[PDB]
This record gives structure tokens, C-alpha cells and sequence, in this order.
């Protein structure tokens, strides 16, 4: 498992709980010297665990699927959460079996139904370690609205920053001020699969892309990345997501 504690947290700290995170994720083989995940593990050696603390010790444990880095459920006190999708279903037939009661929240997982039920897109909800702390305090507390919120905050801050080392860096920035996200962090996170599939594909290319893959930059926007040789390949990427899975 790994585990994060927020009391005496520090941009190098929080640098140790990514690099543990990316270190417990799984894989048999590195396309272009970045690890690739595993098309399906078996069982719940497909679930890891998180156990984060905020500043007043208080603990919350995530279940991340380590095929693709997604959060499925969390634990709080004696209740789990589990978004509404078959995967997190399946997820809750091998993890927080011990839970008292078990709540499906009313929302799947992904980015376009948590901003809607949190009623804010990512661009307006401000990250950062500060931000991390609350959403870890929110969750203990079952309230649907604030849950995706928090969610979406924790989400960024954890599986997001372990795919991108632009966005750890980002957090690291952040760690006693939130600030909202650049549109560079937005655009890397919507642009995971495409950039893991097009990576995989380039083997066997000479490492030219298919298709382009277009990002906006941090300073400014849009920027078309073409082959292995660009600095998101060889410098930021870090976890690519299996074919099999895309």
C-alpha cells in the first residue's frame, strides 16, 4: 500500500508519495523506457491502496485500479463509496470487505459527470496540498455534491501527478497555496490515452506517431506532438495505459 500524510508535508514529501505510487503500479515491459501497464491483473492484485492523512491525522484509503491508475472507492470510518460503474462494482467484490455499509455514489468516475455533479469544471476548482487536506476532510463526511469536488480534487493530485511529472511538479508549486490548474494540466490529463496509444504505436514507426497528438502549451496553446523525440515523451510522461485498455 502506500500511504501520505499531510501534517509536515513538503514538495519533497509529497515528490516520495509519487514516486511510491508510480513504484507499486505493475508492468512486464517499458515501450520507450517508460513503464507500460498491464493489460488486466487478475483478482484484487488489480486494486492498491492509498491511505492519505490530512493535517489533523485523519485518514481516508483510496483503491486505485493498477491497470490504469483509476480510483474506484474510498474508505471512510465504516462506510465505502464506490462510483457508479461496473468496474467499481466489480472493485467492491475484493476490497473494504470489512465495511460496515457500503454507499454507490450517484456519479460515475470520470471527469465530465464529477464536474457536473460538483457543479464547477476543473479549470475553476483550485489544487494544490492545502486543497488536498480538505478534500480528505470532505470525504469523511457523506455529502454527494462536495464528494465530487473533493474528488476531483484528489484525483489530480494523485493518479494525474504519477502519469505527468509536469503535474507533480505543479502540486509541488502548490504545496501551501492552491491555485486553479493550468490549461497545460488540463489538456495532458484528457490527452493520457491518446499519447499512451500513439507511444505504443510509434514502435515499429521509427517512433513517429500515427496521428498527432495536440496539446495547448503551458504559456500560450496549441501545440502538435508527432513523434518520441518531444519533450512530453522523452521528460513527462510516466505510466502508459495498455492498448488492450484503449
Amino acid at each position: 500500500d502506500v500511504s501520505f500524510r499531510l501534517s509536515g508535508a513538503d514538495p519533497r514529501s509529497y515528490g516520495m508519495f509519487i514516486k511510491d505510487l508510480r513504484n507499486a503500479l505493475p508492468f512486464r515491459e517499458k515501450v520507450y523506457n517508460i513503464p507500460l501497464l498491464l493489460p488486466s491483473v487478475s483478482g484484487a492484485g488489480r486494486y492498491l491502496l492509498m491511505h492519505l492523512f490530512n493535517y489533523d491525522g485523519k485518514t481516508i484509503t483510496v483503491a486505485v485500479d493498477v491497470t490504469n491508475v483509476y480510483i474506484m472507492g474510498y474508505l471512510a470510518d465504516t462506510t465505502s463509496y464506490f462510483f457508479n460503474e461496473p468496474a467499481a462494482e466489480l472493485a467492491s467484490q475484493y476490497v473494504f470487505r470489512d465495511a460496515r455499509r457500503k454507499i454507490t455514489l450517484p456519479y460515475s468516475g470520470n471527469y465530465e459527470r464529477l464536474q457536473i455533479a460538483a457543479g464547477k469544471p476543473r479549470e475553476k476548482i483550485p489544487i494544490g496540498l492545502p486543497a488536498l487536506d480538505s478534500a480528505i476532510s470532505t470525504l469523511l463526511h457523506y455529502d454527494s455534491t462536495a464528494a465530487a469536488g473533493a474528488l476531483l480534487v484528489l484525483i489530480q493530485t494523485t493518479a494525474e501527478a504519477a502519469r505527468f511529472k509536469y503535474i507533480e511538479q505543479q502540486i509541488q508549486e502548490r504545496a501551501y497555496r492552491d491555485e486553479v490548474p493550468s490549461l497545460a494540466t488540463i489538456s495532458l490529463e484528457n490527452s493520457w490515452s491518446g499519447l499512451s496509444k500513439q507511444i505504443q504505436l510509434a514502435q515499429g514507426n521509427n517512433g513517429i506517431f500515427r496521428t498527432p497528438i495536440v496539446l495547448v502549451d503551458n504559456k500560450g496553446n496549441r501545440v502538435q506532438i508527432t513523434n518520441v523525440t518531444s519533450k512530453v515523451v522523452t521528460s513527462n510522461i510516466q505510466l502508459l495505459l495498455n492498448t488492450r485498455n484503449i
